[PDB]
């Protein structure tokens, strides 16, 4: 798989990680190593497409870049829901956040669906451009 993918299944790697919202995945996501690092992974996965992409130009550009938006969006989904979760657990005073984690392994299901199928299209997208 070339570089993207290989960027992008270092995501879920962590991505799988983080969802076990176990307590040493809530300590670091409050102290927010967890988010530095899963935006670090997902930009990383970006450019080796966004390399990907223009070097499959130099030798139908529109849903590329529609499913390409996609994934992105998929990814800054995942950062801007943990990055939430860390803000509205600061401001809650100590008080029960097992509802808040409930919801937020519901919604990170959600968008792991997504992921999947959104760069499974975004694959074939780049297949067929070569």
């Amino acid at each position: 798989g070339q570089r993207w993918e290989l960027a992008l299944g270092r995501f879920w790697d962590y991505l799988r990680w983080v969802q076990t919202l176990s307590e040493q995945v809530q300590e670091e996501l409050l102290s927010s190593q967890v988010t530095q690092e899963l935006r670090a992974l997902m930009d990383e996965t970006m450019k080796e497409l966004k390399a990907y992409k223009s070097e499959l130009e130099e030798q139908l550009s529109k849903e590329l870049q529609a499913a390409q938006a996609r994934l992105g969006a998929d990814m800054e989904d995942v950062c801007g829901r943990l990055v939430q979760y860390r803000g509205e657990v600061q401001a809650m005073l100590g008080q029960s956040t097992e509802e808040l984690r409930v919801r937020l392994a519901s919604h990170l299901r959600k968008l792991r669906k997504r992921l999947l199928r959104d760069a499974d299209d975004l694959q074939k997208r780049l297949a067929v451009y070569q």
